[PDB]
């Protein structure tokens, strides 16, 4: 949800593509 790109895979490295 975080990262704009993708809601289902959500990752450490997922969250650092916003901060």
């Amino acid at each position: 949800d975080d990262e704009a790109s993708t809601t289902v895979s959500k990752t450490e490295t997922s969250q650092v593509a916003p901060a």
